[PDB]
């Protein structure tokens, strides 16, 4: 079926010409590939390092098997540098195969705060990029299902004005057919005692409080990975070709005109064993936030201070690979009474004050006085190039916290036999980088440094949000079900104060795998790599269309935005194509 | 050139018949491939997941660049289970290319104790596998160079009787052109004050004390990796063929009324995309100790209790994957005075009593009383299947310590601007396992658990040897160069006792990447997987020829032994070939 359609021999595409080459068959790459080939006259070649996985079995198709895929050939498992905070190497989970990280992710489907997307036009000078336009694309991608009586009784609320029901990505409530645990409504009641809202639709634009949420799965509970949703219904199109098992190494550039033009790519598996293919219109990079910047650097598009010591000639100088923003995740886990049994997920989207509690005043004071110093320190660490322009970002985050009161941390609850919180600070001020370390793309030798916890507010906020997760687990209605803590358990005294949490947290955290910003969409003079149509500055016919481009984090899970962002970009590509006919 | 001669399209190979198929182009695979094709009538196909790397540049060819290749495409970076000792996953460095881990290793060239190799015949019933035979094969493989006057003045000693000079593997002193650091002879002086010997030739069969050693490199310092030494001189042989970029998935077994026979292998990159090739004589597994046991399991050779829940019919029931033995490595590092400058490596091979110091009586008491209890506990953890058979191994270890006084720990010194010890207990009593977790070989979903520190003497021994490295770093003539400790540094009090070291070591160690034992060469009734000619019990025409088969650890670096082991197996394979003509 679809398996027989995939190309595997490099020689069957080498030296030919297509209209668009898409590097990476993941979330954004497959969305754009489908939109472009709706026109039967447009040819698209997707080149993907992995292969088809959607039909493999529960390890892909059951969202409840989350994490068992880690460490396998479907996980790139990119390795960080030796992190300064704890002198350890960390692993970055990332899907390897058609659908990308939508093959391996938690399936959570929520949207950020309206003011966060709006800042993309007001602060980051991106025409047409605002909550209304992005949300309209989001709803157009969405095919959501309202919850039933069982699901509403568990704790779901669904405002139909905030969801599309006619789109492409199937979404609805996760339901294992088991009973839902009462612990979800117990956590809601526990935060209502503190004046915290509950059951806001996290798709409507003000994610705050404790709520349940849809999941990216079909009603029969099969995972809605981007390949199942966007490629499987369309693979029979003769103008849509997919080459699997090959890495895109570099963009081929014209030597001709005033400014360079992308004319194709080189792809392969090892030095001396690579091939060319030509793009008549454009090359679109969709290899993920950890990779698309490295493809640019291997092609001579990046920072001369990085490329010259490797013997790569710089043809376009841009701050490629900087401004990397990922979050830190920690765990609090507790056994539950027999009364707590049942399925169910929920999350507390907590504000700054809700996160810091007693430390709210001191934290606000740091935020009010340290921005300039913090920016100088991040630039000195190589996380950004221009202190003045980084400060624009920090002033924007302070307005989000102080004037808009957006969610600052996320406390994610799993039940199904226990009470377990994964906790992350949503708005890190640290900035990191990814840079190549060799001229050979197929060696994949690079330095990936998110600089976790090298901003003191990031460490304070993470410690405070995790302490809060212990607090709320044994508070209010949650006391009914509390049966003793197992994480941290013995490793951190149960009455630890914030200082004790700060000492513990660097040795008990994982990456959140939400990395954005390595080809930031903002003006060049602000440190950006792409314009408001995702075009790389100073190069014709070349775009970065994936998680590399969001200039900020957001108080949500990213799929709702990335699906919208891919469709918005597809409209721009098609508009430029049309103007030539 | 060798690059053009390599095969890179799987369809050039699919459907052929050759005499021998070697899975894995690593150390032992390439040695056996070279030996077999000395007869121009014998055809060999090597199938290797990586490609050719020996001409890449310093990152491969300069031993002093050790470690920079980690995390690249030339590094398999196998992830362990989440370890019980510290709730972390660890990474197993393992070379991916022609040459295997000889491409990425430290280059150290030493031999174990005579009694340790003798035990393979005496305890583990492997006729012909004793020090005399293995050493003779080792000298035949070896092409050593005596140290010169500058190198002898630095501390080198070389006994011509213990080294071959007319063989294949180039070996001699590392020499970066710098002055040699006086810290090496200082360390020798410091252990001389305690009656510990120095400058013994660690190739002669009694490795004890502080010595320098040869390195696997040419005189101009190019790394002598297995491909450079065994394949590059011989790639023009028409009967020798090498396929790169492809994984061997499983052995093809006849399925009829008679005993199963290896008739070929299936190889490829993904479940949709694999091929066969036929073996007329034998299939030889050489994919490394972490992989060759999994290839057997994928083929239905292994434990029914593992295979059946995965949907794999058990064709031959063997304890495949058990008895895994890897060591734990920790670091002590300090700054040096200006007078300590220069190049130089040395190692202290320390006996049981030397490592334990004032804890010697208590350590000996544990070793005398707990062997049966420990073997029960290792079996209950799944590291081995038969308690009595494991107790035989433990008695052998106790004899090595009490009656032979073999080296028990190794303290490896690097200088070149600092004083840095990597420390490991050489003889772990813990037993681990590796097992597949899915029936699809190309998913590479497996559980690899060395069970580090889950035996209490292993933890106690590693704590004591690392404390000893701190002690000797500031003792005797070493005091002249001591300029402050940086690791542990602030992370552990400088006057910490053994108990304090025991608390810290589980959170400050790495795998040594010396894992052996997963297809142990011993009698079936002792838990073995292969006989003394490396043939898998119960299967015709199938052998395992790599680091999976040594039944014990050894007090040395293993290259001297693995080259000899490969040469000795080649002779057995060629004797069976002559029997069928
Ligand atoms: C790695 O991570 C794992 C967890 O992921 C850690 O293991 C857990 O450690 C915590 C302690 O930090 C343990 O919690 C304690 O639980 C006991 C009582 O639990 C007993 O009863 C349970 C049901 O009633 C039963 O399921 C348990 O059985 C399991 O555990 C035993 C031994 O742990 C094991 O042998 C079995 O096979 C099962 O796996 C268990 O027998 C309780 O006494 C403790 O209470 C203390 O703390 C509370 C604080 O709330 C305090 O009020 C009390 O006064 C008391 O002092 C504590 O709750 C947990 O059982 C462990 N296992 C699991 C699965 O969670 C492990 O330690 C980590 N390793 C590291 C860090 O190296
Ligand atoms: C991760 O791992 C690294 C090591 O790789 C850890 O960093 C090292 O920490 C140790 C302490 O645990 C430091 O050692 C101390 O050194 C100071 C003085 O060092 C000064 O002089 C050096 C030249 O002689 C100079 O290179 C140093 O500059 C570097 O380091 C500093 C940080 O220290 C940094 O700011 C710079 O930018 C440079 O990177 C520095 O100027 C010394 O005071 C200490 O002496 C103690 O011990 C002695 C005797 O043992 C005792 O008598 C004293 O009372 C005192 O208590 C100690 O030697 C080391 O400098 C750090 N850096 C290295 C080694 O490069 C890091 O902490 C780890 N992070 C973790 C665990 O999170
Ligand atoms: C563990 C985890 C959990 C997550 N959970 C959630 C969640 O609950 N909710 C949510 O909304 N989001 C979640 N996400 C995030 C979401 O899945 C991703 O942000 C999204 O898939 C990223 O899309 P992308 O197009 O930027 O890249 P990806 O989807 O990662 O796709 C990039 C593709 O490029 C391929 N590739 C890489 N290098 C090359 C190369 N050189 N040549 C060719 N192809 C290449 C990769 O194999 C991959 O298929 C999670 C992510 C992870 C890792
Ligand atoms: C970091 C490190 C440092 C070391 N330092 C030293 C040292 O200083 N001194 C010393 O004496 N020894 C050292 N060693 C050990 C020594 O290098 C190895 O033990 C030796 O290379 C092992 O030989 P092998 O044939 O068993 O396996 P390997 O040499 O690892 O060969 C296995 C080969 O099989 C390939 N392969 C894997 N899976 C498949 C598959 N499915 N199909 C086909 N091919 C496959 C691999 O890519 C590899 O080429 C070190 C090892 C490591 C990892
Ligand atoms: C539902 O969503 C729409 C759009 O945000 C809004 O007008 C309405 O107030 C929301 N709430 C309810 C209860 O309808
Ligand atoms: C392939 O890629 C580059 C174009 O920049 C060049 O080396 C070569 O001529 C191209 N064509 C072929 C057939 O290799
Ligand atoms: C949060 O805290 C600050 C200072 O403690 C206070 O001024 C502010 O009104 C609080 N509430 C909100 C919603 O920001
Ligand atoms: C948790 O937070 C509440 C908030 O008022 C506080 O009263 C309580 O002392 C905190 N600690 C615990 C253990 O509940
Ligand atoms: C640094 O950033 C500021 C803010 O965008 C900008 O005005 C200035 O020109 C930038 N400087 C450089 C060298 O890019
Ligand atoms: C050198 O090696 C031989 C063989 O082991 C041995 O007899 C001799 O004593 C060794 N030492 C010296 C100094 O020759
Ligand atoms: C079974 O297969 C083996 C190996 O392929 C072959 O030698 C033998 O003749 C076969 N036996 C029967 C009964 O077909
Ligand atoms: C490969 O082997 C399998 C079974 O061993 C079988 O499908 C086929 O006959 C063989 N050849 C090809 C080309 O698949
Ligand atoms: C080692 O220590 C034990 C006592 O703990 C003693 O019997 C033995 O003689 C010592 N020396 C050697 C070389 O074993
Ligand atoms: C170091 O080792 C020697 C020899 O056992 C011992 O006398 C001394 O107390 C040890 N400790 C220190 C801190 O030197
Ligand atoms: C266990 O091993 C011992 C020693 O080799 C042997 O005598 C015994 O038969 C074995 N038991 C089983 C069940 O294999």
């Amino acid at each position: 079926g679809i398996e027989a359609s995939l190309l595997t021999d490099p020689k069957e595409v080498a030296g030919r010409t297509v209209d668009y080459i898409i590097a990476g068959g993941g979330l954004t790459g497959l969305v754009v590939a489908a939109r472009l080939t709706e026109n039967p006259d447009i040819t698209v070649l997707v080149i993907e390092s992995g292969s088809y996985e959607s039909d493999r079995g529960p390890i892909i198709e059951d969202l409840n098997a989350y994490g068992k895929i880690f460490g396998s050939s479907v996980d790139h498992a990119y390795e960080t540098v030796c992190l300064a905070t704890n002198n350890r190497t960390a692993l970055i989970r990332a899907g390897n195969g058609l659908g990308g990280s939508t093959l391996v992710n938690g399936g959570t489907w929520t949207r950020p705060h309206k003011a966060q997307v709006d800042s993309w036009e007001t602060v980051f000078g991106n025409e047409g990029w605002n909550w209304d336009s992005v949300a309209a694309y989001s709803l157009q991608a969405e095919r959501a299902r309202a919850p039933n009586a069982k699901q509403i009784a568990a704790g779901h609320y669904f405002n139909a004005s905030c969801h599309g029901i006619n789109g492409t990505v199937h979404a609805g409530p996760r339901d294992t057919g088991d009973d839902y645990s009462p612990i979800v409504k117990a956590l809601m009641s526990a935060v209502e005692d503190r004046g915290v809202p509950t059951k806001k639709d996290l798709g409507c634009g003000d994610p705050h409080g404790v709520s349940m949420f849809p999941n990216t799965l079909h009603e029969d509970q099969v995972r809605s990975d981007a390949a199942r949703e966007w490629l499987l219904p369309n693979y029979q199109r003769p103008n849509l070709q997919v080459l699997t098992g090959q890495y895109v190494g570099k963009v081929l550039l014209s030597q001709n005109a005033t400014t360079p033009r992308a004319v194709g790519v080189e792809f392969g598996t090892h030095k001396g064993n690579f091939h060319n293919v030509t793009a008549k219109h454009e090359v679109l990079l969709a290899a993920g936030s950890a990779v698309s910047p490295t493809i640019l650097e291997y092609s001579g598009i990046g920072m001369k201070s990085i490329l010259e010591p490797l013997g790569i000639k710089t043809v376009v100088d841009l701050p490629v690979g900087l401004n990397l923003q990922d979050q830190t995740t920690s765990t609090v886990r507790s056994r539950i009474t027999s009364a707590g049994a049942g399925q169910g997920q929920a999350a507390w989207f907590a504000t700054f004050n809700e996160t810091f509690g007693d430390y709210t005043e001191k934290a606000h004071e740091l935020l009010n006085t340290k921005l300039e110093q913090w920016a100088e320190e991040a630039v000195a660490r190589g996380g950004f190039h221009n202190t003045t322009a980084l400060l624009i970002q920090y002033e924007n985050y302070r307005d989000w916290i102080v004037k808009d009161n957006v969610a600052y941390s996320e406390l994610f609850l799993d039940t199904a036999g226990e009470a377990s919180f994964d906790v992350w600070d949503l708005l890190p001020f640290t900035r990191g980088y990814v840079h190549i370390l060799d001229k050979d793309p197929y060696l994949r030798h690079f330095a990936y440094d998110p600089q976790y916890f090298l901003n003191e507010l990031d460490l304070l906020g993470q410690a405070a949000a995790t302490q809060l997760a212990r607090n709320i687990s044994n508070s209010g209605a949650m006391q009914t079900y509390f049966a003793g803590e197992t994480i941290p358990g013995d490793n951190l005294a149960y009455d630890a104060d914030l200082r004790a949490w700060v000492e513990y947290i660097p040795y008990h955290f994982r990456p959140n795998y939400h990395g954005v910003g390595t080809c930031s969409m903002m003006p060049k003079e602000m440190g950006g790599v792409v314009d408001n149509a995702a075009r790389v500055y100073g190069v014709q016919g070349l775009r970065v269309i994936d998680g590399s481009i969001p200039p900020t984090q957001m108080s949500s899970h990213v799929m709702t935005v990335f699906y919208a962002m891919a469709l918005k970009i597809a409209d721009a590509v098609l508009a430029d194509y049309a103007s030539m006919q």
